[PDB]
């Protein structure tokens, strides 16, 4: 069994914040960009090594989101990644175990988007699927992100959310969601 | 001889109830009752810097991340939020201590900290090397900018590794209460 240590980005050393920029950018299904890499930081890394080397890698960042007119405090999941010879091994569950106790200890919600395999994987852990139009509040007001629509997951801590509804992430540079 | 405390970060996932009502009572003392719920949120989601006496909260400063915008880029920010000091703890430099541990996260994993100021807080944030904030202040409200003049002339910031011109406009993310 393998759990996963929570470590701030402040408290990445050098080698290991490396070791992690490059597992996640080679491992990544998605096209991890440097600003994919960007939105990992500020936040706690879930992580897994194995004999020195980073095997598991998911952050949980802290950032609102704005439901029916209230900025929610959301712990937003990025850079969910296993080392390839690592998959199969039940490593992403420990890493949702310790990014889920960040959510239920600091946060109103976790959310995160998935890739469209992945989702069982969310929706098994009580993760809810977004189902209303998703958006972002741009520096030109509230722009739709229907590409993102069908991606967003969310895991609530004891508030109600009707799924129906917009959210509305706020803004950053590259991928938003 | 010399008498040095210092604090120890602590996430606010891992703050258990009976510290995290010692904390809140703390703060409000130190803001001798304005201490809304709001401003307590506003404290939540990042790290908290801590000092105990007998096992009694007496000083503490939270970080928290957000995004401010300038010059058209989301800079990553850490945040400060709830400095705090017990009324019979000052004179002894706990502030400084708050600020070492407030300013070694920032370092470690933001663009720049940011914070709003007291009048009275202006010159310890300054001797640190904080920067007073000169151009107008926004908030991106839900539904656009709005301009946030009350705020102006209190905002002050610690860039990591990158130039600021304080003179640029800065805008913050929006959030319930006081958006600085």
């Amino acid at each position: 069994v393998h759990t996963a240590r929570l470590v701030h980005t402040a408290d990445l050393d050098s080698e290991t914040r490396q070791d992690i920029r490059q597992m996640v950018t080679g491992a990544f299904a998605g096209d991890f960009t440097e600003t994919d890499w960007e939105h990992t930081l500020g936040g706690m890394h879930a992580l897994i090594w194995h004999h020195g080397a980073i095997i598991a890698h998911a952050a949980v960042i802290q950032r609102r989101l704005i439901y029916r007119g209230n900025a929610l405090r959301c712990g937003y999941v990025e850079g969910v990644a296993v080392r390839a010879d690592w998959r199969g091994q039940r490593l992403v569950s420990a890493l949702l175990d310790a990014v889920e106790q960040v959510m239920r200890g600091a946060y109103q919600l976790g959310a995160l988007s998935s890739s469209a395999r992945a989702r069982r994987l969310y929706a098994s852990r009580g993760w809810l699927p977004w189902h209303g139009p998703t958006s972002v509040l741009a520096p030109t007001g509230p722009v739709r992100t229907p590409d993102d629509d069908g991606t967003v997951f969310v895991l609530p801590i004891d508030i109600s959310l009707d799924t129906s509804a917009e959210l509305m992430c706020d803004w950053r540079a590259g991928d938003v969601w």
